[PDB]
């Protein structure tokens, strides 16, 4: 997260950490007591998932859980075309009992509105290139489809939308992939990709356009 701040602890109780070999490589979002939504490009054969975290040390985060998962359902058109449809569902090995620090979030049914202020959170790199010790939060504004489509031509696909890109250089960065973009209290997007370097004036980041996928998400969790 570029030019954000520490989240208030446990203010984003849907945030999931995806870790392997004791290192975070992606986030995800709890969307059901037994299901984490993440970017398909974060796919692994299995996952160690940290829920209820703030720092990444579960022993220092009372109420947190480290759980295992191995069933992934990538979207059936993930990466067709290149970078599109960047979402997958991870089935936890057991349901979590939700709490004030581990809680699912509802997915937006309405598509994003240009100009609206949203929140993105994650443990990815800071403006100084270092990794934060605790979950970071920053506000970014949704950008219009015409701006997104021209800036990311020819890879722009309706499975994508853009947010950020302001002179304030508030943006997502490496390591934030798969984490949430919250708009009006609903899960609107997942961090997907952006042009390098992070935090460029005039370059928004690309987010998975979850309003397009509610049927596939619901059918997958229900099946």
């Amino acid at each position: 997260i570029i030019n954000g701040e520490d989240c208030s602890p446990h203010s984003q109780p849907w945030q999931a950490a995806l870790v392997m070999e004791n290192e975070l490589f992606c986030s995800g979002v709890l969307v059901h007591p037994q299901w984490v939504l993440s970017a398909a490009h974060c796919f692994q054969n299995s996952y160690t998932i940290g829920l209820g975290l703030h720092s990444l040390e579960a022993d220092q985060e009372p109420g947190s859980q480290m759980v295992e998962a191995s069933l992934s359902v990538r979207h059936p058109e993930y990466n067709r075309p290149l970078l599109a449809n960047d979402l997958m569902l991870i089935k936890l090995d057991e349901s979590v009992s939700e709490s004030d620090t581990i809680r699912s979030i509802s997915i937006a049914s309405q598509c994003p509105t240009a100009g609206n202020s949203c929140l993105v959170s994650g443990w990815g790199l800071l403006a100084n290139g270092r990794m934060p010790t605790v979950l970071q939060c920053v506000n970014v504004s949704v950008v219009s489809e015409e701006v997104c489509s021209k800036l990311y031509d020819p890879l722009y696909h309706p499975s994508m939308f853009c947010a950020g890109g302001g002179q304030d250089q508030k943006d997502s960065c490496n390591g934030d992939s798969g984490g949430p973009l919250i708009c009006n209290g609903y899960l609107q997007g997942l961090v997907s990709f952006g042009k390098a370097p992070c935090g460029q004036v005039g370059v928004p980041g690309v987010y998975t356009n979850l309003c397009k996928f509610t049927e596939w998400i619901e059918k997958t969790v229900q099946a």
